[PDB]
């Protein structure tokens, strides 16, 4: 039929490859085959792997294996199976014959799944990649943190729905940088690059592969390799690996949509503020809320209002001794920014109330975001 | 306009009252008095009440009040507000002039909100209401929880959309009964009945009415009081008191479908059994998931199929002498019974596979659940 295969495995070890394949199978497929992980079992090792066709990831466990061999079972439900299945109990998977069913048991409990074959599943090649570039998992995740929110989700731009990567020689040092926008307001982080980083192409990482690879690097070593192409991006992580295609557009050209020169400089305390913001904003239950910022020396006013003659208004002491002014942010994009300021402190500068606003990070100059006003 | 008011109140005292009379406001009022609550402020305590007219809750809390009054004003928003106040932060709301808006503020925020006059707010009789009966909490939420679950949720039958709560002379006992049936299931509890209950009437109490005294009931003191009429029920708890209309319905002559001859009798191990019945459940995603129970002397094979060709099948050793049979359930409805079995064991009783089937609790003999058979 398809070969045959039978192995034993513990169940937390089982669980914990699934869980981490399975996240990339969507919820839907017209071709059934990539709702399914692919099971290969060799020596003392399973493999898994599951893909959408943009990407792939893989994963391995210890095996106890009889019959090494290859299959293909559906993704979700395996995954809920095994998750069921009693603590510390061993997991046997195996099939033969010519209707062949994958078999999962365990305990008192035996589950027939259809299968297809493993000469069916997709594979993806790792031709062009760049040679691995050592990545400190925790500076991985700040470039990332720092930016995702500002990634757009809008289906009419699809080349701002992910994070734009690359290197930059910003006046003597290699810097690797990531920046997001969504054309309403703007995310930068960056570090020193890392040794070998230098001479990859700019990528934009789809969205979809940043979340994947964000929730993998959660439980990663110190070290996070990384492998680019103008084609595809890939992320080892160990035992599991995450290889995906990159977005075939251009980026903007971002340098031109943040403002140097701002003028106006305004320091207040994060926290405070953002609890004020969030304060007046929850006036109203609208998507779109905006919030008016009265600045003047020593002080800004927040003021919401809803569309049922509901208004909030807050005083916040700020650090400012320039010529007052107003000007309107969306709350939600106000609230990311100060949700990502890592200390204390934010330092705003203004230029007039149409222009680009730039946000500083007093603890972490390797950041800037840009919020873009409403007009008040 | 409207009056004047002015006071003080503690946030974690009115955000304590504002939680409670909030949750029986619906999202959506066409007559929009109905999404306010009724704020009335005199001596030392600030009353609350809210309405869908159905139901009416009340509550109160300590305030220092300056200036006595009422008024009406935003359920939702003024509660979602409150909840933002910063912690120990005490609460000052006034209006007055020709042009009121309800005037909340603390700390360095102030929120005016639109509002209504209370001399249009709804007025929920207590006439015709029983005198206050005396009910243990405990028992209470006895009656509700072992029941709740078998409830309709079908819009079709707004008559099995509560709970029948009744007295019964049980062979010289007079007992506290609860009910519940959608027709496709049933749940039975009762309680000796709690002394001055003799002489109510049998009512249907709405789901929706459960479901809010049922939460109320979570941090009552060791009594609720409850009085009764044809047309109403209300429940005191202390400071809040719910009082709600009745459905104006024939309940079914539920004791014609509770089976009392049932002769094949199976005892089992509850929680075994329910993880047995969840785990080979979980081979199937869709809604009214059927289980097949092949019985036979000292076992139980649990088999659930899903329309893929996948199928589960589990052995569950059982106290059963009798003949064998195969029996079909929805597995949800089953997994409901055994949510609610007291202690570890829980005893079925059959006739034969297209008779209701009645499940009793070893430990508590004050239970009784009907489950129907589904055709195998």
């Amino acid at each position: 039929g398809r070969g045959s295969m039978k192995l034993t495995i513990e169940r937390a070890a089982l669980l914990k490859a699934l869980g981490h394949v399975q996240s990339v199978v969507e919820r839907r497929n017209t071709i059934p085959i990539l709702s399914n992980i692919l099971l290969s079992a060799e020596g003392d090792r399973l493999s898994f792997s599951a893909t959408d066709l943009d990407m792939e990831i893989i994963d391995e466990g210890f095996a106890q294996i009889d019959v090494p061999g290859q299959i293909t079972a559906p993704a979700h439900t395996l995954y809920e199976i095994v998750r069921k299945l009693p603590d510390g109990a061993d997991v046997s998977l195996s099939f033969s014959g010519d209707d062949p069913r994958l078999v999962i048991q365990a305990g008192r409990s035996r589950f027939n799944l259809p299968v297809l074959p493993a000469g069916d599943f997709p594979v993806m090649s790792s031709d062009g990649l760049s040679s691995r570039i050592a990545v400190d998992t925790n500076e991985l995740i700040r470039l990332i943190d720092k930016t995702r929110f500002a990634i757009s989700t809008e289906e009419t731009r699809y080349y701002l729905n992910g994070l734009y990567v690359h290197t930059v020689n910003e006046g003597g040092e290699t810097k690797l940088r990531a920046v997001a926008t969504d054309g309403h307001r703007l995310a930068l982080a960056e570090m020193p690059a890392p040794e070998g980083a230098v001479g990859i192409p700019g990528v934009i990482v789809p969205r979809k592969t940043i979340a994947e690879a964000r929730r993998l690097m959660e439980s990663a070593g110190e070290t996070v390799d990384l492998q680019v192409s103008p084609q595809k991006v890939r992320f080892e992580f160990g035992a599991a690996a995450l290889t995906s295609k990159v977005i075939d557009g251009a980026f903007p050209d971002y340098m031109r949509v943040i403002p140097r020169d701002n003028a106006k400089i305004l320091t207040l305390d994060n926290d405070l503020f953002a609890k004020a913001v969030d304060r007046v904003a929850t006036i109203s239950a609208e998507k779109s809320r905006s919030v008016k910022l009265a600045v003047e020396p020593g002080r800004i006013t927040l003021t919401v209002r809803n569309m049922e003659a509901g208004q909030a208004v807050e005083e916040v002491e700020v650090d400012y001794d320039g010529e007052p002014f107003e000007i309107g942010f969306n709350a939600r994009y106000l609230l990311d920014v100060c949700g990502q300021i890592a200390g204390p402190q934010a330092e705003f500068r203004f230029a007039d109330p149409a222009s680009p606003t730039l946000v500083v990070d007093p603890v972490d100059p390797g950041v800037k975001y840009v919020l873009m006003p409403l007009r008040v």
